[PDB]
């Protein structure tokens, strides 16, 4: 049993609820929240400038940190760091932007991030801002994840949409 609530189960380990991943990683203080990273870890905007904001900035202050020492991340990779105020750690991954032109075969990469970690709060990777098919997104998602995953998906219209269209 964990603490996650009024998640609609969609798969054996895949579960989605309409829901702000800042306010719901408030609420569980989940082990571990993933961020929607980019390779440089700048959290400007999307999940990433929600995320940042809500520790004041110390996620920011951490994340340069880190790539002062190691340098960027690749696309469809991850490195662990704090969760700050929100979750024990933040597992920042790098879905493809369409934006920037990469390569959406490297979703895939991308989830398979989230395999290294028993249970997991997470948004859908390379959606929105990043611009992938969302319902591609979640597909990935449900055929690459055997962990625990929790989807928050932020566009209430969306996860509407996401759910009658789920196969
Ligand atoms: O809803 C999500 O969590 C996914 C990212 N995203 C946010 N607003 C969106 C509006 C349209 C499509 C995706 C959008």
């Amino acid at each position: 049993v964990n603490s996650f609530s009024g998640y609609l189960k969609l798969t054996d380990n895949v579960y989605i609820k309409n829901a702000d991943i800042v306010e719901e990683a408030k609420k569980v203080k989940p082990t571990v929240v993933v961020n929607a990273a980019n390779v440089y870890l700048k959290h400007g905007g999307g999940v990433a400038g929600a995320l940042n904001k809500a520790t004041n900035n110390a996620m920011q202050v951490e994340s340069d940190d880190y790539i002062a020492t190691n340098g960027p991340l690749k696309v469809g990779g991850s490195c662990v760091l704090s969760g700050h105020n929100l979750a024990k750690h933040c597992l920042h991954v790098v879905g493809p932007n369409v934006n920037k032109g990469e390569d959406i075969q490297l979703l895939k990469s991308a989830y398979e991030n989230f395999n290294q970690h028993e249970v997991l709060l997470a948004p859908l990777l390379s959606a929105g801002i990043f611009g992938a098919d969302p319902i591609h997104s979640l597909r990935v998602c449900v055929d690459t994840v055997r962990t625990n995953v929790y989807l928050a998906v932020f566009d209430k219209n969306l996860y509407d949409k996401l759910v009658s269209s789920f196969l």
